[PDB]
């Protein structure tokens, strides 16, 4: 099913998380001054880049991952080999995108240690995870892992690939209350004919989870659709091919542009 239009409050949240996601490509340029920038998440071998942040005014600890900013990252993006999600073996039969798994493994210890410290200090804060493109799948794997330990994890993704198999998607749907848009804590944001949410193809054993929030132009709260279920519709019906203009530009913000 689908409905057109979301609340301004929700819309504004999506835009804020999209801003941080798109700023992650340029050392978090021009993000709100009320966000406290914490430690840089980094592995040289995978070139995974991200940060832990805190917003005391919204009572959230935010983990953001940069999408592809190097050929090293592109190697990760284009490895579609399904891999058992062995860092979270309670996810029975869960398999994930092989490239993003290699990414995740490279930064897991650092992410978990930073979140543990911050979450213990701010136990009432939401644990929000976000990213664009490769950063969106990194966010998904991270949120999955965090959700087994913490009850207040929230996930906002932009131009997210299919991050794993149906087992993985179903695990995330359960963990993030996806059965209703009224309860969901997983906001899978897509834009117009973005090609990336069609990859890897479902026929290779891949599936999306989350509630899809489909931004159609001209972007606005009124022009964002809420798409539920597993039928082909919204971004996945538009026939977008790979990296296209719709992929790079969410709520008018192009990856690394810094013109917000």
């Amino acid at each position: 099913a689908s409905t057109q239009g979301i609340s301004e409050d929700l819309y504004n949240r999506l835009v804020e998380m999209a801003t941080i996601s798109q700023a992650a490509y340029a050392d978090l340029c021009n993000i709100p001054s009320t966000i406290i920038k914490g430690e840089k998440i980094y592995n040289a071998q995978t070139d995974i880049n991200g940060w832990i942040l805190r917003d005391d005014t919204s009572k959230e600890i935010i983990t953001v991952f940069r999408g592809t900013g190097s050929d090293t990252n592109l190697q990760l993006d284009t490895n579609y080999t399904l891999t058992p999600f062995d860092t979270l073996p309670q996810c029975n039969d869960c398999e994930v995108h092989g490239g993003y798994y290699i990414g995740w493994i490279s930064v897991q210890d650092q992410v978990e240690s930073l979140v543990k410290q911050q979450a213990s200090q701010y136990p009432d804060y939401a644990l929000t995870v976000t990213g664009h493109s490769l950063g969106a799948s990194m966010a998904a794997l991270t949120a999955a892992q965090l959700s087994a330990t913490y009850d207040n994890v929230r996930l906002y993704t932009f131009g997210e690939p299919r991050s794993g198999n149906q087992a993985f998607a179903s695990y995330m749907n359960d963990a993030f209350q996806v059965s209703s848009p009224e309860t969901t804590q997983y906001f899978r944001v897509t834009h117009s004919n973005d090609g990336i949410p069609n990859l890897p193809p479902a026929e290779q054993g891949y599936a999306h989870g989350g509630v899809e929030y489909w931004s159609v132009d001209p972007y606005s709260a009124q022009n964002t659709f809420v798409c539920t279920g597993d039928e082909v519709q919204c971004c996945e019906a538009q026939g977008g091919q790979g990296v296209n203009d719709a992929h790079t530009t969410y709520f008018g913000m192009t990856s690394g542009a810094c013109t917000w």
